[PDB]
């Protein structure tokens, strides 16, 4: 006989189990009507408007509680070391100044990702995309967000769009008469920790999946700042579809899914393998950024259906800017999901200062005398520069050109400003991944500049040689805390070169007490050999 | 201020350019309605049913007309080898046999993947994905298909649908009133080869975008059946974004999107690109499976925008089992590609005999005295075994037990059978990817079994390592023409062991003629050494 079995099955499938709250006088953009026997609800566009404004702003403030409790739960465990603690604190102090409504709580913004339900009677005027992007317009034109998309006018001259669009709307077609929505503000870092395996039945066994989850595990590193949500797909019936699953569910959107499988091949969480990963995460040693034992949050494992012959593996991480907002809309109004507005009731209840303001080799000097893992606070001038200002920067060498004078004075921070708010020193301002600047350390070292450089996450064993050839360092942040850096580290910023790249610039920043740990030494030695191995 | 700018910009977004046919009396499960001001289209939900029966029927029998012209190209130019002509030959005449609408033009008649774009006032009753499961339920059910989806009872137990549901049902929101979709029907093989690698800035430049095609085309192989519609997206809103494009863009679903960029990230085609793909496959020497020009029919290359920290690539190919159907309902009734019907106007107008009805140790003796590239012909029996049956044998020698004596008697055939036609001998019973097997080969040859292994594509390293120390063998069989192997070269179809796994069982099958080229002798010697390196 035939039988229909959806691959998703959630118990809750409308997330009930979310608080939400309705936007003040938010039934004058809808009307319950009834068509040809079906009751039907009119939507105007301009609620999708709203709502994207609104979500878009809030997200960048506060945080759910299951990623508040994380960071709590990294401080008042015995088990988590110092620089768990450490990391956790300064975390959860950044997410109480992003409370204010004024920074971001990381800068950046992201990419707008839209995953809208339109039911099969739920009329908009069809302009969805184009009324969800104006409010996401409205969102980081009008705050002090970041615009972090790069348009292509070829396949090689790129260019800033100046608004932080396009948006990915991935707008579905459902039953029904409402309007469900999923928010998220996907940051850089996190999005490029989205992984994809093609992997085979050889896989599906204990013994190997879990060296799997070992092997794959380190791999993510610590460039998309944990703790992290981790989520692992198995499974899927394209590649596509299992990106998309490993997606949502770093969001804990698929959390109401059934915990077994059927003779039809429906999805399903299992509860064991989330332990094991947990397991994996924490006796692996990298821990919070720094090493200790808060690796991850939580962990959400889903196993989808296959065919015979595909077996597709999905692993993403949710960062420390864990940014994603549930709305709907119905006849009652725009009700869009609550978060912790009160983020310092989950907080409980050994440094080297440096002073930059020297010839960066005597900078060299005082940072040689110290081993991998010591606790800095840098005090002096930084020169900011990042992924297109190190290939701008390549190609005047490659053209005959020096190595330019700012490269070569102060440590290199790569990193990109959000927008300043108005009487403020600097906007959300946290580091960048290094390892996407790695090509560009033995280059720029060998022409007398980037010896010391500041950023977030493992970079590659090319730098480690590079430094240990040159006599370099590279110097880790904490990478989350934006905005805790920006209003008390970042005194000062004024651009220095390419103002055309908005972000992306050469920027020159003064810091005081600058927390940051030395990853890279000039002798060879790197803090992340250990757990990264 | 503001400019709304879709990503994807078709300048032919209904596909004009495709031929449609009318289903004769389907303007019955369609009524144009007017509410509200607006006209709107009423569909009788049974209209998904028949749609979804025609189009994952006939998309098994036909092509389009740019596939088979590859194939015509393949056989007419000078510079393709005889290895190219004698595939593209093969496949021709594969196409013809499957035109009988008898024969599936692939054993993997892959997965039902449809893309469905509803549009605001489509109404259907909202059972989109039920109706629709009941007509791919009827092509796989009523059809000489196969039943290719596993489900997954727990993490790792296992067992087949028996109706290739579920489906991955994509259904999309747009404007208007029609119903327009996309079917695919994606093998397994072909989905395995949809690779994703998360790139930086470092990338985009035309000195190291070129190594980097050079590289990761190599990586395709052979192992999903070549010449392929290499598919290439660079950037992207997020990984399933890029890896969702790379699909479509693979069935050619963004041809008519346009050629340059603007301030506003919108997709475009680099056909500059495109034929810089093209340059790569065709001085590779890869060629159709066995050496050669032909690598790939076509490229497509579409450049995505991205943020500034992310920059993800896809990567994916369309194998010979190239199967898409566009269609949709609208006011007038249920549209459907029209495929090419007679696919002989294609076709323009000494091997090794090899009996495998000795000891196989004098079978191995025969094929020790030809090197690499010995085009032979198999004449005895086979024991066919694949992903699932390789795996019970392991765990069962893990357990004590011996090696079965099946897999000592007759080389070893990785494929999966169709359904048997009614008075057939056999179903399309085709290869399947070689090294999703490879871990297995030294294992069972130290056990005194699988010396002789007839699949397809490039295997690994250690395959041609263990060949060398059990003095083993591995033919690769033309990969991609089922249909002509079933009416032709099988005679005999027999169930050996485990018919507990469907398609998967162990099967006992006696061939005549049946065509293969020596990939992997004895000695050392790999075939794709030289071209995949
Ligand atoms: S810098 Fe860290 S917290 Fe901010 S978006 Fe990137 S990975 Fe997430
Ligand atoms: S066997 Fe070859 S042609 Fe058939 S589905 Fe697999 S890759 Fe495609």
């Amino acid at each position: 006989d035939f039988h229909f079995s959806a691959i998703f099955q959630p118990t809750d499938p409308h997330h009930h189990q979310t608080e939400f709250a309705k936007v003040e006088g938010s039934e004058k953009y809808v009307e319950e009507v009834e068509v040809f026997g079906r009751q039907a609800l009119k939507v105007n566009p301009e609620a999708l408007t709203i709502l994207a404004h609104r979500a878009f702003s809030d997200v960048h403030h506060f945080f759910r509680k299951d990623h508040l409790e994380g960071w709590r739960r990294a401080i008042e465990d015995p088990e988590a070391s110092d620089n768990d603690r450490y990391v956790a604190t300064t975390l959860l102090k950044n997410a109480c100044i992003a409370a204010g409504r004024v920074l971001p709580s990381c800068q950046d913004t992201g990419t707008a990702i839209v995953l809208g339900k339109r039911g099969e009677l739920c009329w908009t005027g069809g302009e969805d995309e184009k009324y969800l992007s104006k409010g996401i317009w409205n969102a980081y034109r009008y705050h002090n967000l970041r615009y972090s998309q790069t348009a292509a006018l070829d396949m090689f001259k790129e260019c800033n769009t100046g608004d932080n669009l396009p948006a990915q709307l991935d707008l579905l077609a459902v039953p029904g008469s409402d309007y469900e929505f999923l928010f998220i503000a996907k940051g850089g870092g996190s999005a490029n920790k989205a992984y994809l395996y093609q992997e085979t039945k050889a896989l599906l066994n204990p013994k190997s999946l879990r060296a799997f989850i070992e092997e794959k595990l380190k791999t993510l590193g610590t460039a998309a700042c944990p703790p992290y949500h981790i989520a692992l797909v198995i499974g899927g019936t394209s590649a596509e579809m299992t990106m998309k699953t490993v997606k949502l569910a770093s969001c804990r959107y698929y959390d109401s899914l059934p915990t077994t499988g059927d003779k039809y091949g429906r999805a399903f969480r299992d509860p064991e393998w989330e332990k094991i990963v947990m397991e994996v995460a924490q006796k692996s040693g990298i821990g919070a950024q720094f090493g200790g034992k808060y690796f991850a949050h939580q962990a959400r494992v889903i196993r989808l259906p296959r065919a015979g012959a595909s077996c597709p593996v999905g692993l993403a991480v949710s960062c420390s800017a864990d940014r994603q907002i549930l709305a709907h809309i119905n006849k009652s109004g725009i009700y869009i999901e609550q978060l912790e507005q009160n983020p310092a009731q989950y907080l409980p209840d050994t440094s080297v200062k440096v002073d930059l303001k020297r010839p960066i080799d005597k900078v060299r000097q005082q940072l040689s005398q110290y081993p991998v893992g010591t606790r800095v606070m840098l005090n002096g001038t930084l020169i900011v520069a990042r992924d297109i200002a190190h290939a701008k920067i390549k190609e005047m060498m490659d053209n005959g050109e020096p190595l330019p004078e700012y490269m070569k004075t102060s440590p290199i921070y790569y990193a990109g400003p959000a927008k300043t708010p108005e009487g403020y020193a600097s906007g959300s301002f946290g580091p960048t991944t290094a390892g996407r600047m790695d090509s560009y350390v033995d280059l720029f070292q060998s022409h007398g500049g980037s010896y010391i450089t500041l950023a977030k996450g493992n970079r590659s064993k090319q730098v480690t040689d590079a430094c240990k050839k040159h006599g370099g360092f590279y110097l880790g942040s904490i990478g989350g805390p934006a905005a805790i850096l920006a209003k008390d580290s970042i005194k000062q910023v004024t651009c220095l070169a390419f103002p055309e790249l908005g972000m992306e610039a050469v920027w020159k920043i003064e810091v005081e007490d600058f927390p940051a740990f030395i990853v890279v030494d000039d002798k060879g030695n790197d803090m992340y050999s250990k757990t990264l191995a």
